[PDB]
């Protein structure tokens, strides 16, 4: 089976009628990463089952193709708590710096695991406009959202994170890091 | 952890009572690929659960065991069009040349899904049998089966098909192809 | 995406409320091997979902960290079937001896997919304590329990097992297996 073959497969399993088949199908698209399966999954977002549309944002967040953004800043605001992970993280993987407004309003997220991947996203697309809202990130309730602010600040790196640069112990390890 | 433990232990674990841990097995033992799981995964064929079913039928295709042709044949004709669309490539990626006839009459299922998983499997066998019937699933109502009936005539080759070779693009690229 | 974002990330899904995210995070944890997934994961053998159970379970013994053994032996008395396979093999994997009497009492559990994960747990952890209620194993009313008894006696070997060495067929090829 050539990969042409398994895009076109998976690409038509998307509309099963089983979520848990749709869900595989938009997983195994991911992991192909051919471009034919964007704009499907940018349709899957909109599945009635929010294992699917988590499934379809994780996958295009594979891919990296940016015209997932728009789509995905959409799914931000998804009911389901999974669903807006997955568009966070796919949004930090693709890198389109038009996700940081989003993104950061989505570091004050009700659901902390939201909030943890909202930070995380923003690390991967390394924007300074993030630095201030990681920061205030760092003295978050949940210390999970902590330790992702902490870990995106490291992956941004920069002059302005020097500058700035658990918040003790944070920057220590970050400057001595810095130097090594 | 042997091969030989895993596919006893996976083996076992096709009479759990969770149907997503047969799954699960029935996929790991695809996985594996020994052969010892293939008259297990026939009976799996007929789970109650219809995602067992279509995790059997997707596992035998990949250990690629001519005893599967038959029972999935049978799938084939199962209700949900997840288990006929895995059972349909299973018998493509087994290849045998019993399964043309029924996946020929699989091209005209209702289920567009079918239509290119069927359409697909008769690729991977590259029976001379399927030109003709893939040459009218070019002109399929759904766009996803003609695609799919595309690859499957790029896949035989042959003679037959460079006679024969939407339908004029895929020729063109055919015959271009086919000097390249 | 480096590993400590991803291991951030999953930790924090193990809290999200579908528990097929709760088992994807649990199952990822588990293949990135990073020990900070040990704590939440022994927290997540006590989920309210026997799925989520048996893949932080099934996790634990992929990280091979013996903080998970008091846990997992007691997750080997869990009223899911599936959970205390899980527990078994990960104990086994684990190979600490602890977990050595409470898996020969699992070689007795009514389920014989437990049996059958008990058996090969044991044969894992290499104690020689095995070997008599593992030849008792070896006329298990299952033939998969046996089958199961004859490799994790092959896996133990030892002077002790060549001693002791359906049942005849093992030790014949498991006596040509210990000359070659």
């Amino acid at each position: 089976m050539t990969d042409p073959m398994k895009v076109i497969l998976y690409i038509a399993m998307l509309e099963l009628e089983k979520y848990i088949m749709r869900a595989a199908a938009a997983y195994a698209l991911g992991k192909i990463g051919d471009e034919r399966a964007v704009e499907p999954l940018i349709k899957a977002l909109k599945d009635e089952d929010a294992i699917v549309r988590a499934a379809a944002a994780d996958a295009l967040g594979q891919i990296g193709d940016e015209r997932a953004v728009e789509p995905l800043i959409k799914a931000l605001k998804d009911e389901d708590g999974a669903v807006r992970v997955s568009a966070a993280v796919a949004l930090g993987q693709i890198g389109d710096e038009r996700a940081v407004e989003p993104l950061i309003k989505a570091l004050k997220d009700e659901d902390a695991v939201v909030r943890v991947a909202a930070a995380i996203a923003l690390g991967l697309i390394g924007d300074e406009r993030a630095v201030e809202p990681l920061i205030k990130a760092l003295k978050d309730e949940k210390g999970k959202v902590r330790e992702a602010a902490a870990l995106a600040l490291g992956a941004i790196g920069g002059e302005r994170v020097r500058a700035a640069m658990f918040a003790r112990k944070v920057a220590v390890n970050y400057l001595e890091t810095h130097k090594l």
